[PDB]
């Protein structure tokens, strides 16, 4: 069943509303799991689709040096390559 989940925020960009959107969404199977910096609601039958949402972040620090913001974990099947997938915050 759907187990892997990892997404963090940009460096000092601290989250305020992500708690709200964590609490909000609940679709046919639910755990309300949350690890105090993350969000964990994935469990379901075999699912191959994706969905959409919107989340932004609160500002703790003025500056951002040019070093991109990709938080990538990747583990989906033993045989194929485990399939990294990246794109930077072009604000840099
Ligand atoms: C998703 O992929 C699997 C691969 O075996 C397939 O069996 C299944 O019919 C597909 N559809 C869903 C959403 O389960």
């Amino acid at each position: 069943n759907m187990a892997i989940v990892d997404v963090k925020m940009v460096s000092g960009f601290i989250p305020l509303k992500p708690t709200v959107k964590m609490l909000e969404r609940s679709n046919h199977v639910s755990r309300t799991e949350v690890s105090s910096n993350h969000v964990l609601i994935y469990l379901d039958k075999v699912s191959n689709q994706t969905l959409s949402l919107f989340f932004t972040v609160l500002q703790d620090v003025p500056v951002r040096d040019l070093k991109p913001a990709i938080v990538k974990v990747y583990d989906y099947y033993e045989t194929d390559e485990f399939a990294i997938a990246e794109y930077n915050a072009p604000c840099s």
